[PDB]
């Protein structure tokens, strides 16, 4: 009630639960870490070049609009955090 931070949409919450997630209501940094543990767990990055994301093809590349992308750069995660996260 008080420690949760957001309540995710139907698309984002899918993704959390696929990753492990119960419930509907999170920190920030849950959401991320669960977005980390959904990468992993559906080898979304290569094993070789960890810093690159491929998600294209899949429902969190339609979520974001992208093929891939560097966790270098924050942008397309923050933007569609905001896009997909109710306060
Ligand atoms: C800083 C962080 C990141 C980077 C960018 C952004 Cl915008 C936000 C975030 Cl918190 N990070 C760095 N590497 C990855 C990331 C990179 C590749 C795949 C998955 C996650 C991540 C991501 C996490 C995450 O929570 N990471 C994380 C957070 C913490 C912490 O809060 O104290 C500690 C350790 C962490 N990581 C665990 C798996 C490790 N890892 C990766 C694969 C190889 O083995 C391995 O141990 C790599 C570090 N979540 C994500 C979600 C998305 Cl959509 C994309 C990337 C990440
Ligand atoms: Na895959």
């Amino acid at each position: 009630g008080q420690i949760n931070q957001v309540r995710p949409k139907l698309p984002l919450l899918k993704i959390l639960h696929a990753a492990g997630a119960q419930g509907e209501m999170f920190t920030v940094k849950e959401v991320m870490h669960y977005l980390g543990q959904y990468i992993m767990v559906k080898q979304l990055y290569d094993q070789q070049e960890q810093h690159m994301v491929y998600c294209g093809g899949d429902l969190l590349g339609e979520l974001l609009g992208r093929q891939s992308f560097s966790v270098k750069d924050p942008s397309p995660l923050y933007d569609m955090l905001r896009k997909n996260l109710v306060t």
